[PDB]
């Protein structure tokens, strides 16, 4: 919010050429990126996203249906966890690409922010966008499900599409399975 507001700013007094390098070599890694087996973020050394840190944030995930603009930070520990959402360890970063799936993780509503409290009211359809340096890719969504904790496939980066799924706990205040909402990117550029 006041996080938001200073990620835009740092992000337009950034250097166009040094915004386009960094660019590039997110692209680079999720291009390269192999599959890999994904824990639960919610149970139990990186340069992972550095070219897309602007002081620890690497942008906002924009939730209109659910009235929600929210830090994304990397990995899923509880420091970040209680202060925003995180980037999932193992999966695409958020610069999207065919072939790419990122996956983004809040919790379920903290006493005072209501993060992913609200995911439930996800439809098909619905639109999210993440903001991402100076640049915002939209998702539109396109399956829900919700999982045990050992059940998660849905987020398997499957060749030729560029995914991004939302991950929070379910039932609200119980937290024993894992809600996903899943985006497909639809054409969208961020206006001059």
């Amino acid at each position: 919010n006041e996080v938001i507001k200073e990620f835009d700013e740092t992000v337009s007094q950034m250097d166009k050429a040094e915004l386009e390098e960094r660019w590039r070599l997110a692209q680079a890694f999720n291009a390269t990126l192999k599959p890999s087996e994904i824990l639960d973020p919610f149970t139990e050394v990186s340069e992972y996203a550095n070219m897309l840190k602007v002081h620890e944030r690497i942008g906002y995930v924009e939730i209109p249906a659910i009235d929600q603009e929210i830090p994304m930070y990397v990995g899923t520990s509880e420091d970040i966890l209680q202060k925003g959402a995180g980037l999932l360890e193992g999966a695409s970063l958020p610069v999207g690409g065919e072939n790419t799936h990122t996956v983004i993780t809040a919790h379920r509503g903290l006493p005072t922010a209501e993060l992913f409290s609200q995911l439930d009211k996800m439809k098909k359809g619905d639109i999210f966008y993440l903001h991402v340096l100076d640049q915002v890719l939209a998702y539109q969504v396109d399956q829900i499900v919700t999982v045990e904790p050992n059940d998660f496939e849905p987020v398997l980066i499957q060749h030729g599409e560029d995914y991004a799924t939302l991950l929070t706990c379910t039932p609200y205040m119980i937290n024993s399975h894992r809600l996903l909402v899943r985006g497909k990117r639809i054409p969208y550029t961020a206006p001059i």
